[PDB]
């Protein structure tokens, strides 16, 4: 499939609750947190209404990148588009299609692999709640992009993925021909090196090269430091097989940390040859 | 909206390297002038350029550039004998290219980019106390048919600091809505960054400005870069976000918090920004 | 120039990783005739390299390749069993492909591009203890009508170390005005790099050299990289800027101070370089 | 209370290195007890203790301890060929001496102190992933004549963590007013950190007991440490302050911030602790 | 002179004020809080009740190091002797001699150079309050310790010294022969090191040797962290004369950044060579 | 061996030069520079004239920590006590023993583990010239403090140890029994933990215990800053035999990445048990 014409208003529900351990996370459904948050998706031209409530005992906020908003949408206490403790506000991001300005040039899109993340928790940049665990992608797609049959969100955040512990995953399975969705975060104080076993992508906007006249690098290994976001889909095997497919930091010391985990790829009978948890 | 002509023309201009107050130094084009960064260079395509350079100081000093060609008798190193001595006076030569056709049939690259030209031999033979002092400044090659900016504002992240400033202490940059800005941005010294702003995103190629409908260039708000590095682009002050105190700063979390962070106070045509208080 | 043919031919070579002197490991094609950075393998999108390894070491070693096509059982990894045993053979198949449309009517990225290839077992299960004793080396997989250098040199950013020689000892590439070289690029270990070449300049896409006019990729002569990043571009010699000996170093200033440096030495025809005393 | 007697004897002990729960690895005196922080280990001065070591994992481990006397077949690294293999054995021999005057009129240094054992092989040659795992315990050695404590608690700041524990998750521990109560602080990892507690003081010395009214030592409650530091005192709980809740955490803040934080529960005769509610 | 027996109750007021650019300080008085906040002095035994009160908007808490206090003078939110806006409460310290315990031992005096801070703003370790400037020093002087001609106090807090701008002191003026005391505190998140030119101390409690029984490292550079404190005192620009010595963090890019500031020692007839600024 | 009574004035000739791979030092002869600088060993109450030789092309320093020294021999840009390039400049550094004062407090002598550095190069701080290798030790000793047989200095400087590239050691050889010596600085941007396995030390002056009564901790790991110095002696090979014995910043990654040297304790025969380098 590919990606309608956007232009709807689109509402949601947002919470933000502490989980154990001292976690915060973004749910859709209350109870229902989750790190990262969960998927939003979006087509150039719609708007979003976040309804949130933080229902925490400390401020919280909710701050977007690359999508189109007002300063009352900010997310920052020096604004003041936080959200006290019990606290409810309505968060509007709008989206806009590309196209040619009167002045002759040509007006950016709001498509791409984005994230949300809190901005006020610990400090005014959010570093606590980041740290925490309050942060969730955001997908903006074009007309005609095309569509994923799954798409897995991979959160360098510091030391961790996805403020899971040290090496534990999370592992991803699929079946050979599948086109398979990564969206790539990276938050907190290092930078980061996302490498992938069998597969590579275009260094472009949706990791899809447009055709043979696209001239950009295809790469297996990208750099990115935090607030960085980058997305791509792979065919799943492709003229490379079944496999436990590593991805994984390829700065030495993350991997030798448990900064890995699986692209955990089947045939369509399901065997994963030689795959073999220790 | 203003475009670049074809460049071509040989200009002279006077530099000067000067102590500042408190261990920093600075070039100016006149003297007592000098600043950090240093005086944005701007020359079109084809553009020769002779800086005609005193060091005022009590130390070797240098002019290196990025990205321009120069013949090694400009490189601006010790190693190469082209470092200005205590009081000397010396001439260094600049010139830019426009792109072509080789008669090989290959593609020539020009020099049109955001570029940036700092010392090379103060403290060390890679002007590592120079360019911690402040000897740094941004350099602007156009091509033929680019897009003309209102401002332009340049943004450095050395070491720590932000153009050398105490942490918290911006700076900060005004527009008004519809605004056509450009920024510089440049990275110097130890430590990698991220850079982020608020609202506003570009496109990561040349002119931070997409072609038209076929160029794949990821748009982003945030990029990573290390010491030396330089990027620019154009954004249109508060497109399809309105006015405001649109912050910008290293996302690098403790860069944030430490205060590498500053303002892009996009106002209201009345001159007003709706919910900030100075 | 000459230009690459279209690939497809079916190529055989061995390989054997020995102990080189002082504690270090290196790849070779012949036993005894192993390097670090370990040979350059050049493929035409479509051949396939069948690698016939033999690890000569009394420790298990492996051989992991970036961005080429091959099955999980060459992975090189001790986690599924492609690591080879001290004394032991193994055959790692290499696959390439050409660019194409997908059934599913994309755009198929293709192998052309700067690879690489390095161990995974030694020290750790991520290689970190073969890495940084010096098991690593380059890949190049062209593309048809790629353009043909007259000479190719690695650079490797292992750690604090290019290829793994010891501070302030280059190395030194020679090469005389007009001639067309090529750089491949690759960064390992634990940190970020800025690599920089002072006179030359490149397109930041797969080649390195801009496809023609419509071409948007910034030009750059600066580029962060992070551990098993890799890239590569060509250049002419002294274009626009003569001969000379042309300084190429990380940017990260502790890193150049360090000796992280060498010298890209231009020739006159007459082979002298102005300005060089050695 | 008790007082610590001459030193003298000859002590076996096993110890056995295995995993645990995620990735982590522990030192225990029996199988499937081991711990981390690994087992306390007390030595009177002349005390030698042989401990009879097994490793009862897939990776090589090692022994390696501070401030004892051991020759280098106990040294405990893979450069003096004292590491132990996957499933092997090995007596790790430690030896302990009073001070005394030497012949040449000196006076010898006595082994007693607040000292530590950690892995030396697990991920480097200098047990950079064994530590991390959590591969460390603490050795006492005390001199004729040191004040025995109602009670010993161990808390080592392992980079981010206490004790590897899980962030905001202690470990607390608790006393009752009057207790004797010892702590031995071990640092590890990364980072310099300040261990600090409320409501005690201590004296910067080898017991952190004055030894009378002659004894200069500065009297503190915060010191800065850092990675393979090792100190300890003894405080009377609640002297001169009363039951409570008192708090210890590094002081480093945005360590505090993120959880490096545990609690001292001095309780009242009764069992009470005033105002303290979960 | 020196100091006497302590054994009195004293009592004081202290303000969390505002400051100008977002600042918060300590004051004894309304309207006069200072960064750092004031010096409190007193000797083993004193009482000092503080009449707190809180004039901001935020929660503020006061948190002290070394003294005795109970429970309810911790200054913490989870002990809830946190101070709510407008809000008063009276913390109270206390100090003790030393002496030998019942049990045989030796129990340390509360002699030493301490400090207080805020415990709440920000986070419930007091991150926005001390960055804000919400900290200040306390001396407990033990009997027979001899008194300074002045105090300074200099504070690494994160990039700055007392939370002045980069490059702006505080600069303190002596005279050669003059005994200075300085209490050195740091907070944040960085490590320093203080260096002092021209001078040296003892690695102890007072800052000076007890005599040629002690073996104390003399030193002239010394790295602390957050919450760290100690103290010294010197012979103002003994041995060694009049002159603009500097003091500064050793941390090169601290000390490049503007780590820095100026002991100002002159002659009697009021001259300091060579002084240049 | 025990060191004298001072008061010796002493007369050296020092040089900064400039040396490969963009680096500086200093020497006691021309074209002898190195890095460390040489040691220069003084008894408390000696004078040392250092005859000062610039024979490089940027303005250079030579800073001392801890000895007695006026202010024109700062060492800093700021009174003018640097050395312009070309020029000479002699720094006279003095020593003093340990006294009570006429006030009755106790004055510490100079003795103990110090340091040189330049303080303008690159920066006002001398950023540049540390980085560039213009460093070296001072030890001032008291009169009975016992001689070593050797005497090694380690230099923490950013990330490397004595500006020497990765993993190149520096390693000392002895043999077990002698009496070592080692002079540990800091200089730079980072802390450090220095470690030294198999043997231990006091964490005081002169790193041994005066005696039964000096409740000083023994150590054999400590954390550092920038322009920190500390020393000690040890027994090679005491209670623990021959071998190699590293040493290396504890600090992980740092000694993963080669801040790690070797401690070659030989037996009187001359061979290193266990020792495959
Ligand atoms: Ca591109
Ligand atoms: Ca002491
Ligand atoms: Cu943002
Ligand atoms: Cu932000
Ligand atoms: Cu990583
Ligand atoms: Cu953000
Ligand atoms: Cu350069
Ligand atoms: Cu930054
Ligand atoms: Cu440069
Ligand atoms: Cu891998
Ligand atoms: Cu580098
Ligand atoms: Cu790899
Ligand atoms: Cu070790
Ligand atoms: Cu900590
Ligand atoms: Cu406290
Ligand atoms: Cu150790
Ligand atoms: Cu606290
Ligand atoms: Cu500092
Ligand atoms: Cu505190
Ligand atoms: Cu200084
Ligand atoms: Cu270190
Ligand atoms: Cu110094």
């Amino acid at each position: 499939g590919a990606a309608p014409a956007g232009g709807e208003v689109r509402r949601v529900t947002m919470y933000a609750e502490r989980l154990a351990g001292g976690q915060m996370g973004y749910g859709l459904e209350k109870g229902k947190a989750s790190i990262p948050g969960p998927l939003i998706e979006l087509n150039e031209g719609d708007t979003l209404h976040v309804e949130f409530e933080n229902t925490m005992d400390v401020p919280v906020s909710l701050h977007v990148h690359g999508l189109d908003y007002e300063i009352s949408s900010d997310g920052t206490k020096q604004n003041k588009s936080h959200v006290e403790p019990g606290g409810t506000r309505t968060y509007t991001w709008r989206t806009h299609e590309p196209g040619r300005r009167a002045d002759g040039t040509w007006r950016a899109g709001s498509a791409g692999y984005w994230h949300y993340h809190d901005h006020v928790v610990g400090t005014e940049h959010g570093t606590g709640g980041i740290r925490n665990g309050l942060y969730g992608p955001v997908i903006v797609r074009r007309k005609g992009d095309v569509l994923p049959d799954a798409t897995h969100t991979i959160v360098f955040n510091d030391a961790t993925i996805n403020n899971r512990p040290a090496h534990t995953g999370p592992n991803f399975e699929a079946t050979v021909g599948d086109r398979v969705e990564i969206v790539m975060i990276t938050h907190g104080e290092y930078y980061h090196t996302f490498h992938m076993h069998g597969h590579r992508w275009a260094d472009n906007r949706t990791g899809m090269l447009t055709g043979p006249d696209d001239p950009s690098q295809v790469i297996d290994n990208k750099i990115c430091g935090p607030a960085n976001s980058f997305g791509f889909q792979i065919i799943a095997g492709e003229g490379v097989g079944a496999g436990a497919w590593m991805y994984h930091c390829h700065v030495q010391s993350h991997s030798d940390m448990g900064m890995v985990g699986l692209f955990l790829v089947k045939k369509p009978d399901g065997t994963i040859p030689g795959y073999d948890p220790q």
